[PDB]
């Protein structure tokens, strides 16, 4: 199917979703971890950042703070530098003033030295005395020349003085501004060396201040590591009271559903509470129904004690009036009982075991149809089959079974509407009473011909042929279908609505059809004389109670005062025909066969003419009822709208007998009542000769039983066909046996014939072959028997050599043994022979 | 199809599994978008983070620059009014020293007006000089003082420039030694310079290291404030999961008790619904008491009629005798004819119905009683003969029918004794009733027993083979003799004199006689699980009855007073036993199949060990019932004599009751307290254990499938024969056919092959005459070879033997031969010897 791999690939593609969002998930935990992480760091630098702000505010503040600080010591340096102004330009006055005075006295000491030197030199200027000295002559004048010359020497001298001083002078300017430039130098060293001990001292401050910082970084690096494990603690927290609200939220779920079921659940119990309040008051109301039913079965208890002591009592009240043979007249041979009482548990006990004789008919029920379906099983479909023996077989039952119904429902009719023999004397004729008791009578009448009919049809198919008996099973489901009439009638007897308004149309067409095919299939057959006289007295029975009924309704349809009218006589005539032809029905039954009792014949037998007397008498009571109930149908149709102290013409009622009769009997323009009457009297005279004859016995015979039936025929037939094709079957397995056997056979002795017939050619062979063998033995021994003869002879020379050998060999040792002994007496003998010369 | 329903169902499980793992996505998707925004505002967090800290540390720039330039501003100031002080005193002093320089200048003024004076002098006596030497002209001794005067001033000079030559010096070498201290200074200054420098440098980089050391200071200041956030929600998270843990335990327990709730719920529902069911038991008993009583008002309204008509005919007789005794009028008075006219017109109108149903019942009774009669009739004989397949088929009938009657005689028999659930309880159970209910409690307790087998019985003949199905078949008389026991049983019940003097040895001993033909027959066919498990509910229950009932009972029978003793505080355990099992019993039927209720299994199943342990429940239960009811039989005729108020010892039970025990158990000198304590512990322990696997589903199974009963095919069988036996009858033809050619092809090579053998032994005849005569010429010759070669073999003893000797006869020989020669060499010797003279 299409639809089947459809759905093979949508669980696919499930699965593979399946697959990937499992992936997902397990990616998807990974990737909270990451969250994790992120808020970890995300909580770091928000904290830093908050830190970082007012940090950066307290930069920018100690910044505003030290800056403030320069400028206000600039401020205070730039008025200061004003003061500098004012003293230092006072300094360069005062300078300038102390300068001119020192150069004053500087130039005014130079000159203070030149001027002595000046002295110094006028004294040697007496050199210029040189002229006027050496010009006049040579002692004391011309030795001042030489004076003069050394004095000139001297002045040379001098003037290089004056320089070296100047020079001097110089030197100590520049010596005096060398030294206080040096005590600047020093000033200024040691200024240097002080800022360099302060350097060096705020270098150990930010040296220990570096230790230190690192030494809280440390403490807080204890509190990261303390961060760090408070935050993995605090994830796994976390993941633990999500997973734990999931289960809160699917725990409370189940919760809802429990809580709906346990109300449902009280609901039920509480809907089942009330239902045992009910139960127990059903109980007690059905147990009141018990006792009900038990004082029903009380007072029919205490009231077949009523009776029981009452009929008892007539019992001995007419025993009494019995015994009364002599004046003595005073014997109740009886006890009497109370009332329910003994009864009641009589009762008690009668319903306990029909109670159990009711289960025990259903068990049997059961049983009976259970046995049926199994039997069924086992026989043929050619016997289950539509015309087969099983619808000849259900036809063979439901005659007997449409007879019971029928006599169920005609004997319940007449004990519902009190049909008896006096139903035209009831009062009420005119009204319901009247249609009530004419529809009452005429549904037994239509029983009572049903039931000849089917009595009929009993004899027949107890006594016809196989073929027919087959030709009417054929016909078994047209001819069960008019049952269900009948059981319609037994449903209304059930409900007690069985009344003057139900429609006899179906009864009325089923005994028609019934009628019409045993004309068709079972005319010639022949009809059993006792029962049929039975039914013909029954039959004459209920048309007469339909004929009564109709006479006493038609009297009462007739206005008062037109009684010696010519209808009215004929109406009375016709109750008299009734009671006469009644009377002669009963005088017939008590010869009728039944009882054991002295003068009643075991059967009845009559010919053909008088089962045709019998007909026609049936046929004539059938046509007066039929005028009776239309003419009196169409005078209730008038009578109903005239008031109860009014009534029909007898010019009305002529009419409507007018009309039924020329209808009904065909014969136009003939009297209604030269009709009725005719047919009446050749009832009468009929029924007169039977009851003459059958108290003379002229019909009396011994009793036919059937032949063979033809259900029994036929079964046998079925079982002859059936057995002697059923052993068939276990001839061909005997027969199967017999041809495996033959043939296994045929193979094992055709190839022991191959074997012997091998064999034959074997030692036809061998006996040819065996001539052969036997020269040819024969030849090999005497082969060997000329070897060994041969060998015998060979052995015998050589045996013969050997003894000559050996015994010459012997000879020869003797020999020298005899010439040793002749060598031994020859050398004594030569010894002394040899001394004795010649 | 099968393969459609089972792929929707996995497409429906795979679709919750993703929904399901889905949400679970759906939570952690919500969780990762927490974190993606985290991470954006982690990034955006970063990026402010480091900005700001490139704005810090140009902070930190400015700072360590202001805080410099303050330092550097104040240091300016103060070293400029050290200046202010400077300048003052330069003021002063130049000032001072522009007083002194200005007299120096005025005295040195006065010194150079003193030395221009003498300058003028010093000209004027020049000029005296010139004038008198101009006038002396010779002159004399005047040339020496001024000579002397030139020397000196000669050498003066010289000296005087040397002498202030060495001051220049003198000057140059403090200026040198000055200057070089000068040069030294700076060079110290230029050396304190550098130090500064370096130690300013490294005091940066200091700073610069604080700077950094103070902001990791202000992160983890950051990461304290996170230590404590972190420290409540950690303490606050972990209250949270012990409160939702504390929550879910809590939810899961009143889901607990809703299970539990529900289940008691269940359980006192179908106890309602068994009160309601013998409410509808009372309803359908009081029913069947009203059909029951209705059918006695039908037949007892049918006797009522017939007595009306009786006593309506007597009347009418008793009437007529009164035609001449009396006649009566009456005046205006209401009497209703009879007590029941209209009472008995209900009970018509009613159950007028009942009598119709009645006499329809009978007739089909009948009808199908002559159905299955004219259906035997076509059925063939082999079917109907002892033994045959009607037998099987009445087997199959009898035993369901054997079922209905056990429990019509068990439902019956509860019911007239009103076995209940507290029969120990009823008063008098030392006397009749006691007996009474003893009697029905074991009377039902057997029918129980009857039916299980007979259930078993139906289960295996449904499934059997087709040969078992026959055998059992072939007992059907015996089986079916065992059936009026049970109709004996219903007369009883019908007569109402079912009471404990009935014999019950023929029920029982029809049990036995079905519990072997199962055990022979039917031992290995299986079991139906689920009436196996049904019927040993009804028996246990039985069971429990009678043990119930005898408890009672010797409690009824003990003296007053022994309350106490170990007899009756075993009973009072007994009795708790009882109530727990029956318990158990009614826990499992609720479960039980049978009804379309929600988790009802269709059927049961369950191993052989569970089958067994049912067995062994079963056993037990046996011989607690046999052990109490063999007691209570010998105590009740012990305690018949004795008085109402006196009672049995506990000495005279107890030693009943070990009597019983032994004989029953079979187990000597065991305590019948531990007897039937331990056999009570049995049972409750395995019944409890039932109902719990009976409560968790473990034997939930469906119907096994349904497979034709040995009945069908056998019928199927035997009809189908039937009709394939036409064909039958044709191939008898044709094998009969092949049969007869077989024949004669065996026949003909039949006496080939005797031809064969035949001529075989003539043939081998031949050979043997041939072979005789041959070996008989063979024979002759080997005679011959034999004796050639025994003749060679001895006559070459005789050779070996001889030559043997022969050679012995020469050996013998050369030793004489060497005697004589060597005497003969030794007179030899003598004759040499003797013919040299000495």
């Amino acid at each position: 199917s299409k639809e089947e791999e459809g759905l093979r690939a949508q669980v696919r593609d499930l699965e593979e979703k399946l697959e990937t969002l499992r992936l997902k998930r397990a990616e998807d935990k990974a990737k909270l971890k990451e969250l994790e992480k992120h808020k970890i760091q995300l909580e770091q630098v928000q904290e830093w950042k908050s830190k970082m702000q007012e940090q950066q505010a307290d930069l920018q503040r100690r910044l505003k703070e030290a800056r403030k600080e320069a400028k206000e010591a600039l401020e205070a340096k730039e008025r200061y530098m004003e003061e500098m102004a004012d003293t230092a330009d006072a300094i360069e006055m005062a300078t300038l003033d102390k300068e001119m005075a020192e150069e004053r006295a500087e130039s005014l000491q130079q000159e203070v030295e030149a001027l002595k030197e000046r002295v110094d030199e006028l004294t040697t200027d007496l050199e210029i005395l040189k002229a006027e000295i050496e010009e006049k002559g040579s002692d004391g004048a011309a030795s001042s020349y030489q004076l003069k010359q050394l004095e000139e020497q001297n002045a040379r001298l001098k003037d290089a003085l004056v320089r070296m001083r100047d020079l001097s002078s110089s030197e100590k300017q520049e010596h005096v501004k060398l030294q206080k430039l040096m005590e600047k130098k020093n000033q200024e060293l040691e200024v240097v060396r002080q800022q360099r001990e302060r350097l060096q001292e705020e270098l150990s401050q930010a040296e220990s201040t570096i230790d230190e910082l690192k030494e809280q970084v440390d403490a807080a690096l204890g509190a990261e590591e303390m961060v760090e494990m408070l935050t993995d603690r605090n994830l796994n927290l976390e993941e633990k009271v999500r997973e734990l609200r999931e289960t809160v939220g699917d725990l409370e779920a189940m919760n809802e559903m429990n809580d709906e079921l346990q109300e449902n659940a009280r609901e039920t119990e509480l809907e089942l509470r009330e239902q045992l309040d009910m139960a127990g008051a059903r109980v007690r109301e059905a147990q009141k129904r018990v006792e009900a039913a038990q004082e029903t079965v009380a007072d029919y208890q205490q009231t077949i004690k009523k009776y029981r002591q009452l009929t008892a009592h007539l019992q001995d009240v007419n025993r009494e009036l019995t015994n009364q043979q002599e004046a003595s007249v005073e014997r109740q041979q009886q006890p009497p009982p109370e009332t329910f009482d003994f009864k009641i548990k009589f009762a008690e006990t009668k319903a306990h075991a029909k109670a159990i004789e009711m289960e025990l008919r259903q068990m049997e029920v059961a049983q009976a149809n259970r046995h049926m379906s199994l039997l069924t099983a086992f026989m043929p479909d050619s016997f289950l089959r539509p015309g087969g023996d099983h619808d000849c077989v259900l036809v063979l039952l439901l005659m007997p079974r449409l007879i019971c119904k029928a006599e169920l429902i005609r004997k319940q009719a007449q004990e519902k509407f009190d049909l008896s023999e006096n139903c035209s004397e009831r009062p009420g004729l005119r009204g319901a009473a009247g249609e009530q008791l004419s529809f009452a009578a005429g549904l037994v009448y239509s029983l009572s011909l049903l039931q000849a009919t089917l009595h009929r049809y009993e004899h027949a198919l107890s006594q016809c042929s196989v073929d027919v008996y087959k030709k009417v099973g054929s016909l078994y489901p047209e001819m069960s279908a008019h049952e269900r009439s009948l059981d319609f009638l037994i449903e209304l007897l059930h409900k007690d609505q069985l009344d003057e308004t139900v429609n006899v149309e179906p009864l009325t067409k089923a005994i028609k059809y019934y009628q019409h095919l045993y004309s068709i299939h079972l005319a010639e057959q022949p009809e059993d004389s006792t029962m049929q006289l039975a039914d013909h007295i029954k039959f004459t029975q209920s048309a007469l109670d339909c004929m009564s009924v109709e006479v006493g309704r038609l009297r009462a349809f007739l206005q008062g005062g037109q009684e010696a009218s010519d209808i009215a006589l004929l109406l009375r005539d016709l109750e008299t025909s009734c009671s006469d032809i009644r009377q002669f029905c009963k005088k017939i039954r008590r010869r009728m066969p039944g009882t054991d009792a002295p003068g009643i014949p075991a059967a009845l037998a009559f010919g053909a003419q008088v089962s045709d007397t019998l007909l026609d008498c049936r046929k004539h009571l059938t046509w007066v009822v039929a005028v009776l109930q239309e003419v009196a149908a169409a005078a209730a149709q008038l009578i109903a709208p005239l008031a109860e102290n009014e009534g029909l013409p007898v010019a009305a009622l002529e009419e409507l007998a007018f009309k039924a009769s020329e209808q009904i009997y065909g014969t136009p323009s003939s009297s209604p009542y030269e009709c009725l009457r005719q047919s009446c009297n050749i009832l009468i005279s009929t029924m007169n000769k039977l009851a003459t004859a059958m108290q003379e016995g002229e019909y009396d015979a011994e009793r036919p039983p059937s032949k063979p039936p033809p259900v029994e025929l036929r079964a046998a037939a079925l079982r002859a066909e059936i057995t002697d094709a059923e052993g068939l079957g276990l001839k061909l397995e005997d027969r199967e046996t017999v041809i495996k056997e033959l043939k296994k056979s045929l193979k094992i002795k055709g190839e022991e014939l191959s074997e012997a017939n091998v064999r034959l050619s074997l030692l036809e062979k061998k006996l040819d072959s065996a001539a052969k063998d036997a020269d040819e033995r024969i030849e090999k021994v005497q082969t060997r028997l000329e070897e060994t003869q041969a060998l015998l002879r060979k052995k015998e020379k050589e045996f013969e050599e050997t003894m000559d050998a050996l015994q010459a060999d012997i000879d020869q040792l003797e020999a020298e043994k005899a010439e040793l002994k002749q060598r031994l007496n020859s050398q004594s003998k030569r010894t002394i022979e040899g001394i004795r010369g010649p």
